[PDB]
């Protein structure tokens, strides 16, 4: 087959039932991670070739990074409740990983008040309970599926996306490669 179980992709011998459509985990403190937003773009390529009927949905992990990294699994909660993602995640991969300017609680929020969130806003955001059910989510869809490494994309609870199995001589293609994947995954 063109595409086979154990090649482009794995099956969970254990489905998630109810899981989003589309789930993707991250860490900032990822290296492919950096690399799969900035330099390869797989959210949004992916985001352009589904059919359409499906959301997509992006948690961060916990595994990385100690005391800092459940600290940005808090704040990825902050973001996906003010609705800001799009404009913290460059500078929190670029904090962490390129700059090291992030060390501290108070340096990730410095990101979020230097795009413009105000200081209020975060941190009634970052103390109110409307995140601390969104990060018991985050925590409980990377339990559910026994995540012990990022970044990782699975569809529909059943078919985890294998990347270490496509091409990487082009960027381009692997992109292509990857999203096409996602899109028949999708379609299964």
């Amino acid at each position: 087959a063109q595409y086979e179980d154990g090649k482009q992709y794995t099956t969970l011998e254990k489905p998630v039932a109810g899981a989003p459509q589309v789930l993707e985990f991250f860490s900032f403190f990822c290296p492919h991670c950096y690399q799969f937003e900035e330099v390869l773009h797989i959210s949004d390529n992916v985001k352009k070739k589904l059919p359409e009927g499906v959301k997509m949905t992006k948690y961060h992990v916990n595994f990385m990074g100690g005391d800092l990294g459940k600290d940005l699994t808090q704040a990825w909660a902050v973001a996906m409740a003010l609705g800001v993602e799009d404009k913290v995640t460059v500078p929190l991969f670029e904090g962490v990983q390129k700059t090291q300017t992030i060390r501290s609680a108070s340096d990730i929020r410095d990101v979020f008040i230097n795009a413009g969130i105000k200081g209020e806003e975060y941190d009634a955001a970052w103390n109110s309970f409307v995140v601390k059910s969104l990060v018991a989510q985050q925590e409980k869809a990377a339990a559910d599926v026994q995540l012990r490494g990022v970044p990782a994309m699975f569809v529909n609870g059943k078919y985890q996306l294998n990347p270490q199995g496509m091409d990487t001589s082009n960027m381009d293609v692997f992109v292509q490669q990857y999203a096409d994947t996602v899109k028949y995954l999708s379609e299964k």
